[PDB]
């Protein structure tokens, strides 16, 4: 249980790292309470272990997989490619794209937490209940995936 | 169960068809009465659905998941990135590259339907009980699946 948790983070934080470094874009919703059942269905579905090497073979450009958000839940990842919804927010800055749009518009109606990688800067974004944290440093992304993954 | 079977060799058909004309070299071997959890223990586990868009993202290449063989067992994607061992046949033609002589080696070791895409030419290859099947059409490949995998 508590072996599970540090595998999410560091398979997140490393897959990250790797995408930051290289410009590609990524968008991974970790499940909490709410559940996002919906979510994983508009997606393909892979139920597969969690692991850094499949994150970021699944966000490599110009792939089937790319094209949308990972959904992490339980201990599996459930889907990849799937469509969150996007929130109307004027607050988001007009400089980040879809993938930070759809991560905000999930934290809005569930307590999940989302990472999201920018294609254009590397930088790395998370959101939770409707707000945005914009270009954390790898301390910052590690305390906040401790405080709210952990149980 | 019909339909997984029938959906795994959908599944090889569109994911080789992609990579073929865009000379991806693939290497997919498809477990059957012969155990193959040795050379899945070479790999990187996955655990995953069988899908196309998968199958498709692991051979992207210069990516983690990319170098090696993905093993197929039961309704799963066991693993990618695995090792298949090398035949020491002279007969195999030396035009044909490592995943052709790694497909023959495991081939004549085991039971399994293994598939190849070239990345030289882009052909899609077989090998099965020591046999090597070099450079089928698309209704070769669709009805030596459908002998071999539905059962
Ligand atoms: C629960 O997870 C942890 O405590 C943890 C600690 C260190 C790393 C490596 N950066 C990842 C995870």
């Amino acid at each position: 249980i508590e072996r599970e948790q540090h595998h999410l983070i560091e398979s997140i934080e490393k897959s990250t790292q790797y995408m930051a470094k290289r410009r590609i874009g990524a968008l991974i919703s970790v499940a909490r309470d709410t559940g996002m059942d919906d979510y994983i269905e508009t997606g393909i579905p892979l139920n597969a272990k969690i692991s850094s090497q499949l994150l970021i073979n699944i966000f490599i450009p110009n792939t089937p997989l790319h094209d949308g958000a990972v959904i992490i839940k339980g201990n599996e990842i459930a889907s990849a490619a799937s469509y969150l919804p996007l929130s109307d927010s004027p607050f988001l800055s007009k400089e980040l794209g879809t993938r930070h749009r759809a991560a905000l518009g999930i934290s809005e109606v569930t307590d999940s937490i989302t990472i999201v990688v920018s294609e254009e800067t590397g930088g790395i974004s998370l959101t939770k209940g409707g707000e945005l944290f914009r270009d954390v440093s790898e301390e910052e992304l590690h305390k906040i995936l401790l405080k709210e993954l952990v149980t």
